[PDB]
């Protein structure tokens, strides 16, 4: 019993974060093969970061202005190119501790673990979702550039985020390992401003059944509703509309539950509209909305 | 910016951790150097988990009785002792991935990471804090026991807990590594119930000091008040009474914010009496008390 926020265990990544160094601008990279992955922004002196144009930087180095440290080890370039926002630096070295990995792009609203890292040496492990609005609720100070989310299946590390910057108002942005941004963000020091967010309804209600199965059952009733009339009341509060697809992939906790998906919906309804009355749910008193329905299966069965 | 429920990267550990089978009992171990650490409830057939004499049952095992693996690679058994409620199993390999590492025994309030496994394959990372009656807020599901709690302090392992149970409660109660029980807990099938609890006053605090370094100050006060009168407030609300070397160890953070100790006291004291109404802190809307000092100084400087 129990449920927490849980990580993937991080060692398969530990093995490949590295140290990236350009003149004294430095930060994380991704050490996989013979191939070293990390956000362009390494290139840019103190003067260059407000308003860099990335191709002129790039053309100007060569493969000796760049200084990799894997350890105490260092790593001889032999070759760079960018690929949208992130840099690839060719080493002479394949690591030996590649995992089996891809590189994967995820959806608003699913869950990836963060392995936050400062001067190419992890420092802890946490669990984020993507947002709505495409930033990431981190735990990051300066230095933690290059840090990597990933998901683990079967001894395969799929890669999904690497951390750019901080946004005004503390959150998170960054690109997947291809250098494309999550959301409209750009890597230059512009004030930019997240979009408006939304609650992941389906997370919510996956959490519900998490709470169910490890025996907090206060919030359910013999109420039912529909789904028209749950969107009606969702949209009120700002959660995302559930569809028909959330509904059946929330099939197998309803059926280990017996507690059908729409009565469910229908303790959200009272949930939204009567808050908690000084009760909690799993240890907490609001409605969280950061485990998957996936997430719930993994800590629950 | 930004702050989560951190756990330490989990690299050294997965490295240590095999399964451990004796008859058709298994559960999961711990292999340092040429010794596997694992609970000693694994030499109980079915009949003998009730009511067992450890030793009558021990004296009767040899060591062709315990099969170890790790990974696909079996170890050979070639000694076995029980210490306390711990057994040793010495192998004739040494584990080569074998960490710095020391066995401490953690204080109530203090917070270690929690490495679950199953079947000798780490499967999650969370962090635990030790609670006031010695027990944990885990999430274990069957077959977890033997998974182990640690620190990592300059690549040094400081492993505290293994999990031997579940309480009717639903939390987790174990034993450091020399196999001594947190707590008036025994390794049998009796229904054992936790003690009271109480929260965790200083954490409490210091995740206060981390909300205003992270922006949240809705909370503050122009009031202060008096170790003692905040002591009457907390043992009407079943929080632990502050020290004075609690207000000692919270300096730094005080000096950082510029919030006298007292004075977040103050603000403790008024949120409650108050409750939040409607609001959060940190993304949660209640006290949250799993948080250390140390914790806060690591993710917030
Ligand atoms: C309470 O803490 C508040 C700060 O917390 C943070 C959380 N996340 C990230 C940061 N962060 C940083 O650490 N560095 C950081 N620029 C840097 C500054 C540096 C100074 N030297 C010597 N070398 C440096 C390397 C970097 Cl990259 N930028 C800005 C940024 C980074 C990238 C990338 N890639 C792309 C675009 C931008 C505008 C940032 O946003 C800070
Ligand atoms: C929603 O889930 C509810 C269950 O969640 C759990 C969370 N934590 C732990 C457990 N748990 C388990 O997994 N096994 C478990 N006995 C076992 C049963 C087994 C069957 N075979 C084939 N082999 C086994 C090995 C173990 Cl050891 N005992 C009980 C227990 C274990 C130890 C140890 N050491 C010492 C004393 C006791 C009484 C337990 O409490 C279950």
């Amino acid at each position: 019993s129990g449920f927490r926020k849980m990580a993937f265990p991080s060692g398969k990544v530990e093995g490949c974060m590295v140290q990236v160094t350009c003149g004294t601008t430095t930060l994380n990279g991704l050490w996989l093969d013979d191939v070293v992955y990390c956000p362009r922004h390494v290139i840019c002196t103190s003067e260059d970061m407000l308003n860099p144009n990335y191709e002129d930087l790039l053309i100007r180095k060569s493969n000796h202005n760049f200084l990799v440290q894997a350890g105490n080890v260092q790593l001889r370039v032999i070759g760079h190119s960018m690929q949208n926002c992130v840099l690839k630096l060719k080493v002479d070295t394949a690591n030996p501790k590649t995992p089996k990995y891809k590189f994967v792009r995820i959806q608003p609203g699913q869950t990836f673990s963060v392995l936050a890292c400062y001067n190419g040496s992890p420092s802890g492990v946490y669990q984020c979702a993507m947002r709505h609005n495409f930033t990431i609720k981190g735990s990051f100070l300066n230095g933690s550039c290059g840090s990597v989310g990933f998901n683990i299946d079967y001894d395969c590390v799929s890669f999904c985020y690497m951390h750019h910057m901080e946004l005004p108002t503390g959150v998170h942005a960054g690109t997947d390992l291809e250098g494309n941004f999550y959301g409209p963000f750009v890597d230059r020091q512009t004030a930019q401003a997240a979009g408006t967010d939304t609650t992941i309804t389906v997370n919510v209600l996956a959490w519900l059944y998490a709470a169910v199965i490890n025996g907090d059952r206060w919030f359910l009733n013999r109420f039912t509703t529909t789904l028209n009339d749950f969107n009606l009341v969702a949209m009120k509060y700002n959660y995302e509309p559930l569809t028909q697809d959330h509904v059946d992939i929330l099939g197998p906790l309803s059926a280990q539950t017996g507690i059908a998906v729409l009565d469910m919906c229908a303790s959200l309804k009272e949930l939204l509209q009567n808050g908690m009355n000084g009760r909690t749910i799993l240890g907490s008193a609001l409605l969280e909305d950061e485990f998957t329905p996936f997430d719930v299966v993994r800590q629950c069965s």
